[PDB]
Parts: C-alpha cells; sequence; structure tokens
C-alpha cells in the first residue's frame, strides 16, 4: 500500500497525476532535487530495510534520503502508483578506478515502457544523478536539465554516459536481465554490511538543484555549476554540510562523529 499523495508532497509535485511523458519528466526532475543520495545509515552500521513500508517512514515520512535501491524502489512504486509500466534493470559501476576488471552490478535503475517506446530512468545513481528519463537508443545524445547523456551499445552491454569536462564519461554498464525486490535485497545485503563496501567506509552524497549538482565524497565536497570544491577539516565540519547545505539527516551525531573517525575520512 504505497502512499502516492505523500510521495508527491515529499517531492514538492503538484502538477497533474498521470502516466505521461510530461510527467515522468517533472517527477525526475523533481526527485533528486528534494531527496538527497546518502549512505548515512550504511556509514554507521545500520541496516537498509527495502521493504515499501520501511522506505516511506524512512525517506516520505522520515525525511531522510538513501542510496539507489532505496531511491529506485520508491520512484519505481510512485510511478506504478500513477499508472506507468515499469520494471527494475542492475548495472555495473563504471564510473571512477576499480580494482576489478568487471566490477559488481551493484547498481540499480529502471526501465519504463511508455507509447510502445522503452526510456530508462534512474533518480538514485550517487556519482551523477541523472534528472530526466532517457530514451534507450544507442548513440543518441540526449538533453536533460544538466548535462547530456547518452546510451552507447557494446557487444552485450549498454553503457550509460556523461558528458562532463568535454569528455563523453561512463557511469555505469547494464543489460536488460529484469530484476526483482529479491535480487536487489542481496545486493543490497553486500553493499550495507560488506567490510569491502565503500559504502561502509565512507560518506557518499549528492543532491541536484536548478543551477547546480552538490557532491560529496568523503571529506571532498564538489558544486557543479550549470565548480567549486572545498576540502572539509573535520567531523564536526562534515556534519554541519551534510546536514546544513546538503539537507542531510544524521540519525545519532556522535555515532557519525565516532564513525568519522575511525575510517579516518577527516584525518
Amino acid at each position: 500500500p504505497f502512499d502516492l499523495d505523500a510521495y508527491l508532497a515529499r517531492i514538492g509535485y503538484t502538477g497533474p497525476r498521470n502516466a505521461s511523458l510530461d510527467t515522468l519528466k517533472a517527477l525526475h526532475f523533481a526527485h533528486p532535487q528534494a531527496i538527497p543520495f546518502e549512505n548515512i545509515d550504511p556509514f554507521l552500521g545500520r541496516p537498509v530495510r527495502l521493504d515499501l513500508a520501511a522506505l516511506q517512514d524512512k525517506i516520505v515520512l522520515g525525511g531522510r534520503g538513501g542510496y539507489c535501491f532505496e531511491h529506485n524502489l520508491l520512484f519505481m512504486h510512485a510511478l506504478k502508483a500513477l499508472g506507468f509500466e515499469v520494471g527494475g534493470l542492475a548495472a555495473r559501476v563504471l564510473w571512477g578506478q576499480s580494482e576489478d576488471a568487471i566490477t559488481a552490478r551493484s547498481h540499480m535503475l529502471l526501465r519504463v515502457e511508455l507509447d510502445g517506446r522503452t526510456y530508462i530512468a534512474d533518480v538514485g545513481f550517487g556519482g551523477l544523478t541523472l534528472t530526466a528519463p532517457l530514451l534507450l537508443e544507442p548513440g543518441r545524445e540526449q538533453k536533460t536539465p544538466h548535462e547530456p547523456f547518452r546510451i552507447v551499445e557494446a557487444d552485450d552491454h549498454f553503457r550509460l554516459q556523461a558528458a562532463i569536462g568535454g569528455d563523453w564519461r561512463s557511469l555505469y554498464r547494464f543489460d536488460l536481465q529484469p530484476q526483482y525486490e529479491v535480487d536487489y535485497s542481496v545486493t543490497n545485503y553486500f553493499l550495507s554490511t560488506s567490510p569491502t563496501s565503500h559504502f561502509l567506509s565512507s560518506v557518499i552524497a549528492a543532491r541536484a538543484a536548478p543551477d547546480r549538482r552538490y557532491a560529496l565524497r568523503g571529506n571532498r565536497l564538489s558544486i557543479h555549476h550549470l565548480t567549486e570544491q572545498t576540502e572539509i577539516a573535520t567531523a564536526a565540519d562534515l556534519a554541519d554540510t551534510l546536514q546544513g547545505l546538503l539537507g542531510i539527516i544524521i540519525p545519532d551525531r556522535t555515532a557519525f562523529e565516532a564513525k568519522v573517525r575511525e575510517t579516518k575520512i577527516v584525518e
């Protein structure tokens, strides 16, 4: 039982409620501005629950954010409640540098079928949040409220890329294998509890705005203008940046400052 009314209020959406491309675009823009990307719970060693009541409690009622499964499960339920035809996908993250040739299928996105065309939707990528749905058409450069994006087709996957700094940079790679909640729950368990997850060893946060994007990785704050960099020197500063600048909830401030020391994010 999904509370569509509460969700649209959480994201500040007052437009028409229907299963149109105009609506999908307004939701895709509004969601990552209103609901931050963050791993506060995993960083603090608390569990991430993916069931729908737990998601609404945390994010909608509780005003918090989340990482990809939390964002995209939520978006999926809302789109389904609005009457969109929607399925889960999974992706391997290519953004940044990995110690793996092939990285794990650690990211979730969505496919949306609109008048017999396939779009992808993804309001939960931490590296760089997409702010518009994208047509699944290889090669085609697609305008969004922020950067241009494109999907390229390789041997047996699609790669989503964004135009950043004059380069096409790959966010992740995916195929069309369908994913269900049970599949995400396995990956979620790994990412929120394995000592090998970077979601446990550091803070990762992001939020979109009209003119800019905010990104925090550990002690590095970046503001990307439609690019200011601050290095955060202390746990108190990190917490103030999270809570003040980024609108992120820290549910246990002393456990937070204590974790920041253990991980030496700031040291």
